[PDB]
């Protein structure tokens, strides 16, 4: 009621939106035949991917997020795992949207966000998960 933004059961919650993706679909397409994309769109459009209510964009996006990972400075390196696990989860790979969502809280502990996500996979393994054997 009145501007939402609960924190993170709302970032999950809500998608990117075509005509946002598109936008920068554009920029990451455009850049490419510019000369050769940028970091800064990469983890745009990855990030817009993975915000995407379609699985493949999580899958075309945590690419690039794992991309920048490593191509990341510090600071970068948080609001990449951050979303890697946030795609990662929606493909139910809590293993690793843990195996992240852990890894960035060693760095950002008072990241509620992260601290949430945490539990949220925990919630969803217990709600469905793939089980051994």
């Amino acid at each position: 009621g009145s501007s939402g933004s609960s924190g993170m059961e709302a970032v999950l919650n809500e998608l990117v939106s075509v005509e946002d993706l598109k936008n920068f679909e554009r920029k990451f397409q455009s850049e490419q035949a510019a000369g050769s994309v940028s970091k800064s769109t990469q983890f745009e459009y990855a990030w817009c991917l993975v915000r995407s209510k379609y699985n493949e964009d999580i899958r075309r996006g945590i690419v690039l997020l794992e991309e920048l990972l490593p191509k990341g400075s510090k600071e970068e390196q948080r609001d990449y795992v951050f979303y890697l696990a946030v795609g990662n989860y929606r493909l139910k790979e809590y293993e690793k949207a843990l195996k992240y969502v852990r890894g960035l809280l060693q760095t950002e502990p008072q990241n509620n966000q992260a601290k949430e996500l945490e539990r949220l996979i925990d919630k969803a393994m217990k709600k469905s998960g793939p089980s051994s054997g």
